């Protein structure tokens, strides 16, 4: 039997910011049977993330850049982060009709051969499928390391998140919650600002785009300063921070989404500080963590299950409006996580 | 005994680069008595040390104008009121820029010499502030592993070049850089760095460091800021760790500088973790006693500039911004 493979390609490389149309797509015939070769299995992708490492993928291969996750070549499917279902198999874990969420491409069907941590099993479907682009997956493992190991985080303290209402931050201040911190977010509109004040629970939070002087913002809602501080955003963001934390205070540099869509990267200024602050700016790939994620799920299904964390998405219906999905996160049209939904069950 | 006392004043607070200009002498007349009050020692600076954090406490901490420049410095006392020490014995620590001063002894700003098997001037650097921050910087917050590449940044100086002589101690590839030909060949002669550039030489700063490095950096110590650090960013390997020490670049002016760069840091898996020296003095006497065995047998060497007496101890300081200073600058008092 042969399937008509509906695929999202990239034109070529990119420069600046994201458009639909450094996007295109395709059809191919894929059928429907067993691959042989290494450990192979043919997949059916159901659900698909639109995460924002994507940009820095999207542009020409820097050594920089080429050193975290390769370079898309140009007119071949886009790889991301999506949950899959087996439809057959080569592997002995993998069995026929068994769920899988990894690094499949944007298209209908995928040819994968799994690997570690690449690929991983579910076990657990007695909650939504979709959440394994998010709470289940990488942007809420990057969440728990990431807060957990490098942010170092001892209770009483005082937290600031930035990208706070969206998969990895709207996490952190949970989990700092959960440990009774002073957490104070960050959003770009109201309808994001009060999911913040209400939802997620963070103690208060500001729009940074309506908001004039930077440092100011951190100034009032910390009047003794911040401790730690997941940092999502970078720039004009890290000098705000760098005026305004505590003496022997840390940073967790997940993310830097300002600088991804520039060509010319914007200047931090403070960096002077942290001799006279002991401060530790410390980055990360959740990569390098994804052996402790049989010891993540043990802890957020408990959680979750109970009603201590909280999560939103951001559903589109198919590989038609995935293009949409993955440009309107950089100019922050999702609130919440960005899933795309190619199929459902 | 009756003497006088030739200070070194601030007239005013620094803007920009300090001059000569910014600082006069004036005279008080000091009684050789056994002293003041609180837990007192009377002492006489022998030498005296010219430090680059002096130019952010000549700012809006915080130096009193009218007043002398407190630095550290090597001194013997003179008259006794703390229980510790005696008449003719040995002190490290915040002096003031006078001949002779009257300070009350605090564990941690000031410590007692007991091996002067070793050239006391030397106390102001390699055995004082700049070598305990080399040792700390290097072993606690650069976290070091053998064949690991290091590059020291103002390796000339104070700091920077007991780093990269305990770096080729443990066995890692050791580069430098420094502002003249001079400076830069006594990197390869008396500190013995595998390689060495001239940053002033070097209009290709990311590429200066590419040709050094065809293996990448996985420490930096950083010293210097700005541009070197953007530079180095680019530069840098997997779960590679700076240590910030200071950032003379920026302590000059009142623009300060943009790092453009810092991306790289979730990329590579990068530590850029700052310290201050006086958190770690409680590993003094450890420090201590690991580096004078190699000093005395000649394995752990120190290139300092010395300017003598209080009168060409402005031109001291000023120079240190520009690096007229070949190694650490020291300024000698008095003689014995
Ligand atoms: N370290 C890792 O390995 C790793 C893993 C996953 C994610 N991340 C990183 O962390 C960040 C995002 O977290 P996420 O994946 O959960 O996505 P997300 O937070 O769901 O969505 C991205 C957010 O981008 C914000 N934004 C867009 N342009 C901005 C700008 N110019 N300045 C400030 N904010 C802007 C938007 O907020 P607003 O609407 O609030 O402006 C939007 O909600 C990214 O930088 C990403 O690369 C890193
Ligand atoms: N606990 C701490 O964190 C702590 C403690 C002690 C000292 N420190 C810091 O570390 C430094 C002091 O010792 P050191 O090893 O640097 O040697 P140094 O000999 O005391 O300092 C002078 C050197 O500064 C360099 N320099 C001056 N202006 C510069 C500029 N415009 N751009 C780039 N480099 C410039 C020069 O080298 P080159 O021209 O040869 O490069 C010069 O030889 C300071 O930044 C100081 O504040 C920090
Ligand atoms: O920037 C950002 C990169 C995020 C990222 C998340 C998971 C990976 O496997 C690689 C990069
Ligand atoms: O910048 C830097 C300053 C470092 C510093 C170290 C020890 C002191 O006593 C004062 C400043």
């Amino acid at each position: 039997m042969t399937a008509t493979n509906k695929q999202v390609i990239l034109k070529d490389y990119v420069s600046g910011f994201p458009t639909e149309s450094d996007f295109d797509f395709t059809t191919t015939t894929v059928e429907l049977r067993v691959p042989e070769g290494t450990n192979s299995v043919l997949v059916k992708n159901l659900y698909l993330s639109c995460d924002p490492y994507m940009r820095i993928r999207m542009g020409k291969p820097d050594p920089s850049t080429a050193a975290l996750a390769q370079a898309y070549t140009p007119g071949q499917p886009i790889q991301g982060y999506g949950v899959s279902r087996i439809i057959e198999s080569g592997h002995p874990d993998y069995k026929k009709g068994d769920l899988l969420w990894g690094i499949v491409a944007w298209e209908e069907y995928s040819v994968i051969t799994p690997m570690t941590h690449a690929h991983f099993k579910i076990q657990h479907t007695d909650v939504p499928l979709s959440y394994y682009t998010g709470l289940l997956g990488m942007p809420g493992m990057t969440a728990y390391a990431g807060f957990y190991e490098v942010c170092s985080p001892k209770e009483g303290e005082t937290v600031y998140v930035s990208a706070a209402s969206g998969a990895v931050g709207q996490l952190v201040g949970q989990l700092a919650k959960m440990m009774g911190c002073y957490v104070v977010g960050s959003a770009g509109s109201k309808e994001k600002v009060d999911l913040l004040k209400t939802k997620f629970g963070f103690d208060d939070a500001f729009n940074y785009k309506e908001e004039s002087d930077l440092t100011a913002a951190l100034k009032r809602c910390f009047p003794n300063g911040i401790d730690i501080y997941f940092e999502n955003v970078g720039g004009k963001m890290l000098d705000a921070v760098l005026v305004n934390m505590n003496m022997h205070g840390r940073i967790a540099v997940c993310g830097m989404i300002s600088q991804y869509n520039l060509e010319n990267q914007e200047g931090v200024h403070n960096l002077s500080n942290i001799i006279y602050k002991r401060n530790r700016i410390q980055g990360f790939v959740v990569s390098d963590f994804y052996d402790k994620y049989s010891k993540f799920l043990e802890f957020v299904l408990p959680h979750i299950r109970e009603g201590k964390i909280t999560y939103v998405e951001d559903v589109a219906d198919g590989l038609e409006k995935a293009p949409e999905a993955l440009v309107g996160l950089f100019h922050g049209k999702n609130v919440g996580k960005q899933v795309v939904v190619v199929a459902r069950e």
